[PDB]
């Protein structure tokens, strides 16, 4: 092999990796090659087939694959801002529309509503964020949960719409929030783990420090439509890389929460200690 | 485990700043490593003491008083943090209402005490009953005046350049004491022989925060204690990180517990703690 293949599930995690599209890092005389994939399913298939080396996909999938015996480990999490509640004023029909029934966004919305003692009726009519966005714009949806870029698009195209809550935290003292997104790697990547984490830290820093340039590059590479993201969109994504060792409590706490609602979503148990590399 | 480590629990919040250096550089006392574990809530901190699963704990002074009164075998070592609420406002000041969180509890009580001492007649609004809701509400542009503590004060002030600090709730006179002692470091009976060693180590850790704020913040971020960018060196200054032994802080302790106990007797155990709370 002469390249390091990185598969990023389509979504806001590509923002953390943007500078690797712009300026692919070279590790051990291998170019790091980022490809956006359109579903967790497709991302999982690539990992199982050993057609990708590193993949970025939901933490619940990472846990499930690990529990099922797939040879991956968790490197860490690069993005911390994935779910926000939006509401229109005035609030006509009050159903809260939620995409991804049975998966992270749904479970976290249910958690938030319970914690805050709100009991809005959940509507699962739209399974995707894009569909929810369109429902807002067409007048069907007055309250919803969204992440970027759909959040930004909805806010732009309906200037009545407002963010009313941040759904990314276990508690108020939890400024870090949930480790909902996993960077996972295969065994031949162990020797490159620290090198790739170092480069990912740089890419994450660049997104945060140079958002306009980051957006510009993503647009040139066709990842997002022109004007879909703004620097505020990047701010809401809360881009920062933490190693799984450093974030072990945010990882296992998140997985435990999911398991309380839907144990099958993580494969029936919390991953054992081999999920995270040793400190060595 | 007694022969091996000294277990220190710290409640996640601004007082972890005092202990930040022990994340990378935990001290060794009597050939035992100090092991810091950050806990998410006061209830979790209390449970560790009730169940005798931690050696030293750092939790709100009100909880420490409550446990002492209920016969839990702890003593107060001292207080490592002196920052209180701050009052913030936007100009223009479109609405005079002062938004407060924690109705009937410490932040509300300190706010009412301050406004009373200063003879200020602001109407009080509790629609955002946590500080996360207020910062959000300030972000939304519904809040022109509020009380906030760290880190939410830094998070709020950052997002909004119109937002400014107008008061340190501690500032009533021309010669202010360091202020109320709101955070307890408490210890169990087998820790007596270690009291001076631990206090000296905690003084060193506190001074490190003050002297090396950037490095301190970076360590806190890299260990996932605070979200990246939450804290700035000014945040550290506003926290007033400084360890003072309980006997030296006696008036600051008892003065504070007298305020809380007049308005919220349940929180302190229904009486002020007797003398054995604060050893000489």
């Amino acid at each position: 092999d002469t390249v390091i293949k990185v598969s990023v599930l389509r979504g806001p995690s590509v923002i953390a990796f943007a500078d690797w599209l712009e300026n692919p890092p070279i590790i051990d005389n291998k170019k790091v090659q980022v490809k956006v994939v359109d579903s967790p399913d497709l991302a999982q298939a690539l990992l199982i087939k050993q057609e990708t080396d590193i993949a970025v996909l939901p933490m619940i999938n990472a846990a499930n694959l690990y529990n099922k015996g797939i040879k991956i480990k968790l490197a860490g999490c690069p993005i911390w801002g994935t779910l926000y509640l939006v509401e229109k004023t005035p609030l006509k029909e009050p159903a809260l529309y939620v995409f991804g029934n049975g998966t992270t966004p749904d479970i976290l919305t249910r958690y938030y509503l319970g914690r805050q003692r709100l009991d809005y009726p959940l509507n699962y009519a739209f399974n995707t964020a894009g569909e929810i966005t369109q429902g807002i714009l067409a007048g069907k949806v007055n309250r919803a949960v969204l992440g970027e870029p759909f959040l930004s698009i909805a806010l732009r195209k309906d200037s009545s719409l407002r963010i009313t809550a941040d759904l990314n935290h276990l508690t108020d003292n939890d400024t870090l929030g949930f480790a909902q997104t996993a960077v996972v790697y295969t065994p031949t990547m162990e020797k490159y783990r620290i090198a790739f984490e170092d480069a990912l830290r740089a890419s994450c820093q660049k997104a945060v420090r140079y958002p306009k340039e980051t957006i510009h590059s993503l647009e040139e590479h066709g990842i997002f439509a022109q004007g879909a993201l703004t620097p505020k969109s990047i701010e809401r994504c809360k881009i920062y890389y933490l190693s799984a060792i450093e974030a072990k409590d945010a990882v296992m706490g998140f997985l435990r929460l999911i398991e309380q609602y839907e144990p099958k979503a993580v494969g029936g148990r919390l991953p054992d200690a081999g999920f995270i590399p040793e400190k060595q």
